[PDB]
């Protein structure tokens, strides 16, 4: 009936982004993804804790889906049968159908195609959905992810100015709720069904045990830290689907900020800390004018520092002592 | 000594909101309110858990206040002699004594008249504060709610256009806190005075027992279902008197939105998550596009499935299968 | 090497600010401060409970630096001997190596000077954070405070009107966590250190024990009230380095804010509430309509009455009746 052209998308696990045009002459089109679901135990932290992980294409957050305004997106959702439950998709880029979430219930052994027109620009959650009580549960158990809907002549910073990004990194955030048993040790379960109701009590309680990037502590630092040189635009797209953030580039700034994420709206410029509000994702991008390590927190310190929400920035170039020197290195006081 | 025309309204329960013109040629008036103190227990869950609620009018919200800018609003408050306690009120609307509560102080069997003028346009959250320690109790046991002051010539988007809603709607939200005894349900009280050191112990702890709209869990599902039909332009204005929110409609979205409030301000356009700060109300108005069933919920999913933060809107129409369309229902996997 | 004047700067300390000039017909100048940490204990509320602190200047919050764009800040920090830490400061308004915080770790008895280029304006929060796990500690043991870099022709409301205030005031709000004994007791330490394990796990759970503004329960309230005129135009600075806050003038409004704190963006109008985001600084104005007691809180009212964080201000002037009037005092029910 809906006779355009397709094109098949290969997704990528974050932090990385497939490759997109920013501004395109391309008109309308159905973009086809595949997203599959798996049930897994993992290990979320240095001290081997696990957790019973549930995933859209095995990674947490599922993986950043870029498309342009007016493109049709359609997506191949599959729950093979080695799963336990049944899941959904909610894309909070759509329009009807609880996002979606209506129309893609699927028991392990099914699968659903699911086609959306992207009218609202921005970046979005999407998230599983499958009912009641398991809403929450689905979500904090890692199924959540992002789309980004882009303007088809890129961004602009409501002056009428282009802003053109050189790279573009898609961080999410994920509050984790492990129970301790009595002497105060992490509980292991053998199945996300047995995680249940000690999970559920905690979550109730609404203190996280773990608030990590890219599904780990320690995920987006060493071998695996973000990298930039000195004058390259990054975009940072921050998703969080269920409690709120308040990102930080520290030694960096904000340039232009969209922070409740939808482009429709002039960015803010020049934030030290920016809001993402629970179920929502925004974007920030910064031109580097310094090389060294940069940390990109939530600035909750505690659960930047304790809990496990911090990436890493490695940035190469030349220092810059306008911006910044010691004038004195650290001396015996006269 | 002020010889304007005197007009009365009569207040509605929410979520629904009193008669009132958007854009009007009527000039300043002085708008009559009549607010009644009720002291009464109540049920807040599906389970028959209690609470006692402390509230304007018989209602949690207290009723939406509408009138325009440069209105003089007067206000009665009535404190029967059936009440325990000693009541007041603050808009947050009105400038000075504390925004009235300074000047409405009244015992069992007393009333008092207090007239503000609508000086700064948007909605604003009212509230009891009787001093100290009594202030957050009165707030969290219900006694808030909220007023929208609108512009003479009605809404507009920043860019000129006018914004006129079809209909509006008033969802308050309520933390509150209900102890739990040692086997680990919920405690019940005879009065609001024994309920106080108990129910206070928990405030200091942050972490509410339940979040509601309309003061039960449920309040606003099945016949009490929200509505709308496509081609319907709704305006939801949400507060809370305490603690943060963040609103979204699943399937939707905000088209035009005041996270802050405050009609001075243009929106921000095509939202998915909005923010409602603690002690603040805000307004998003959105064109419903498809038919069917979506829920309004705070993005912290936990409080919207768990704790019972969900309103339902029942949309008629018909169904747009170029927004989107299921392309294959469910079936087994190739 | 840089060839500008120099000025140096007497800190003063909080909620007063140094004298300044808004806008100033100086180009450029190397703008000299000195911070001395102090480890201190202290009293932080009525009851007498005790709090290891550690302080910029002695105080909490540290002072506020004011300067221009294209100011030059230099700062002398001085960890004497008698402290027990190291010690570091970055700031959020300056770029590269962590905010300062790589190039100025200093152990008891040493000294570093640092000097960055004030490139963005706003108010900004700057802190100590010496690495891993201590970095919230130090933080929300009081090493956190605000630099204000101001444009060189003042500010202005977005439309092209200058905003000038009469005075201004720095509130900075502090999270503590006070553990409690086995009876329910605050305990009391020797020294940080010894308070460290136990404060590290409170801190962990994310609820504070007190919520301060200037670093005590009841700090900015009787002899200390803040003060104004009908008439003034007040700006009051709000910082929170680590948990968001949402500042609210009872009686009076924003009605110039920038709540994300950054003067490249205009201000909104007309406000009840805004939101500080943890890590962050932020601005409100705000001209006094009405005499008599006001009170500046953040509305959380739990936070507010209970946990410590209410401040007063004092103004003096005449009553205006048409802005708000008692029509009828306090009386029986007819
Ligand atoms: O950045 C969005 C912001 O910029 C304005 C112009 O100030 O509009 C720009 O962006 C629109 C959406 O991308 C474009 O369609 C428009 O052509 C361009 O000027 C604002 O209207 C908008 O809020
Ligand atoms: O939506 C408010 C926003 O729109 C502007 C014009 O961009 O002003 C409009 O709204 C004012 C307040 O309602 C009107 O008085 C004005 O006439 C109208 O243009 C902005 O100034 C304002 O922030
Ligand atoms: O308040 C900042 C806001 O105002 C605008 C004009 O609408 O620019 C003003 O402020 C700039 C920064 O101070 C000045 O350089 C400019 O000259 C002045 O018009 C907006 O561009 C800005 O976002
Ligand atoms: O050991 N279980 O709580
Ligand atoms: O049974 N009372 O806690
Ligand atoms: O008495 N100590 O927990
Ligand atoms: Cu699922
Ligand atoms: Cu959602
Ligand atoms: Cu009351
Ligand atoms: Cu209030
Ligand atoms: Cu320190
Ligand atoms: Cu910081």
């Amino acid at each position: 009936d809906l006779k355009l052209p397709r094109q098949k998308v290969e997704l990528v696990a974050p932090p990385f982004v497939h490759a997109h045009e920013q501004a395109t002459k391309q008109g309308p089109k159905i973009v086809e993804f595949k997203l599959t679901i798996e049930e897994k135990k993992v290990v979320i932290d240095e001290k081997g804790t696990t957790f019973q992980a549930m995933t859209f294409n095995g990674s947490m957050p599922g993986p950043l889906m870029v498309v342009h305004e007016g493109d049709y997106v359609e997506t191949t959702l599959v729950n093979p049968a080695t799963n336990t439950m049944p899941h959904n998709i909610d894309f909070h880029s759509a329009t009807g159908a609880l996002g979606g979430g209506a129309l893609t219930l699927i028991n392990p052994g099914e699968q659903v195609v699911l086609r959306w027109k992207a009218t609202k620009t921005g970046v979005f959650v999407y998230h599983c959905a499958p009912g009641g009580p398991m809403i929450p549960w689905h979500v904090v158990s890692g199924m959540n992810g992002a789309v980004m809907v882009l303007p088809r002549d890129g961004l602009n910073d409501g002056k009428g100015h282009a802003l053109k990004y050189d790279k573009v990194y898609y961080v999410g955030e994920q509050d984790m709720y492990v129970p301790r048993d009595e002497k105060g040790n992490f509980k292991s379960y053998d199945s996300p069904g047995e995680a249940f109701t000690d999970t559920e009590e905690m979550m109730k309680k609404l203190i996280p045990s773990h608030v990590v990037f890219n599904g780990k502590v320690g995920a987006l630092t060493g071998k695996n830290a973000l990298t930039a040189n000195v004058g390259e635009n990054v975009l940072i797209v921050h998703s969080q689907a269920n409690r709120d953030s308040r990102p930080h580039l520290i030694g960096g700034h904000g340039d232009y900020v969209w922070e409740t994420g939808k482009f429709g709206n002039a960015p803010e410029v020049g934030l030290e800390t920016w809001f993402i509000r629970g179920g929502s994702a925004g974007a920030a991008m910064y031109k580097f004018m310094q090389p060294g390590i940069y940390a990109y927190v939530t600035h909750n310190l505690i659960e930047a520092a304790d809990l496990c929400a911090t990436a890493h920035f490695k940035v190469e170039g030349k220092w810059n002592d306008d911006l910044m020197t010691q004038v004195k290195a650290p001396a015996e006081i006269p």
